[PDB]
């Protein structure tokens, strides 16, 4: 087989799909896989992809219901140990691969990376209960996962047009699949906001079904810091009964609430 695949979702990337792919053919010391799940394009996709004829490159161009779809398509198909999603206006840093490679012989699950967004470190969070009120803890196109932990996770869910990458790594979380977090940029990368919040809180009622939308999104904005904190101990205290899974979560994002935190574990779990 091969050492990574890279599934690259594309439709209309002709501006930029070569530069996207010239940064994976770069990457040294590692047997890649490359699979174009494209949707359909009409300009020159299909053109400049086939200029790539690695002997480890497939197209895949075929009507589908969306970037999860053709994404989905892609990880289907990966016969690489460390699978990678990478948008047709990202790009990998050199070296990366290898750095995956490196950190999978391990035993990890998904290697995460940090991820660069307009010269800007994208703010990561860390991989642990407290992403279950958040949204994706590391920046999708920086993550890489086995096989295995595909085949243990599952597909990305259709019914989130935009957050499913985030669904999917809650998921992992949930799973206690291994994750190891390298502290180097794997990426750089090139929507409504009101639909990206409106999902964002949706992924985060799938963890915890106890919680109102509104609920929800008080805490992503207090993890976020796009909001206040006052009423965490509300949200604690009314429904940390329900799961020390919750109560953990909490915890760990808002410090101020260890006390009450430590009160809901003595009285409830
Ligand atoms: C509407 C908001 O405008 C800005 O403040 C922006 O920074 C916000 O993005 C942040 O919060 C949202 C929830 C995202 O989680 C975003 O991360 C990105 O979201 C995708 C969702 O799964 C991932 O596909 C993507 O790789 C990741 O970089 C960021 O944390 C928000 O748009
Ligand atoms: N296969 C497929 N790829 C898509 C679709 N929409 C966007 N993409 C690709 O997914 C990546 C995300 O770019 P975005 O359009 O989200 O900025 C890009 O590579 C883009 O070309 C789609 O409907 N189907």
């Amino acid at each position: 087989e091969f050492d990574i695949t890279v599934v690259i979702p594309t439709f209309k990337a002709e501006k930029t799909v070569g530069q996207c792919l010239e940064s994976v053919l770069s990457q040294q010391g590692v047997s890649t896989e490359i699979i174009v799940v494209d949707g359909g394009s009409p300009d020159a996709t299909i053109s400049i992809v086939q200029s790539f004829s690695s002997t480890n490159l497939t197209i895949i161009s075929e009507p589908d219901r969306g970037i999860y779809d053709a994404i989905n398509k892609g990880v289907s198909r990966a016969q690489g140990g460390m699978i990678g999603v990478l948008g047709a206006d990202d790009v990998y840093k050199p070296n990366v691969l290898s750095v995956v490679k490196e950190n999978a012989s391990r035993g990890v699950e998904i290697v995460a990376g940090l991820t660069l967004i307009d010269g800007q470190l994208r703010a990561d969070e860390q991989y642990r209960p407290a992403a279950l009120i958040s949204g994706i803890p590391f920046g999708h196109n920086a993550m890489f996962a086995s096989q295995e932990a595909y085949r243990k996770v599952g597909l990305y869910d259709l019914a989130y047009r935009i957050c499913a990458d985030a669904e999917w790594v809650h998921r992992a979380i949930k799973s206690d699949i291994s994750c190891r977090k390298v502290e180097q940029v794997f990426v750089e990368f090139g929507t409504n906001p009101e639909e990206i919040i409106a999902e964002a809180c949706s992924v985060i009622q799938r963890n915890f079904p106890f919680l109102l939308k509104e609920e929800a999104k008080y805490l992503l904005y207090g993890v976020r810091g796009w909001g206040e904190t006052s009423r965490i101990e509300q949200i604690l205290r009314k429904y940390g009964h329900e799961s020390v899974l919750f109560v953990t979560a909490l915890q760990e994002a808002f410090p101020a609430v260890e006390t009450a935190a430590a009160l809901e574990h003595h009285h409830h779990h």
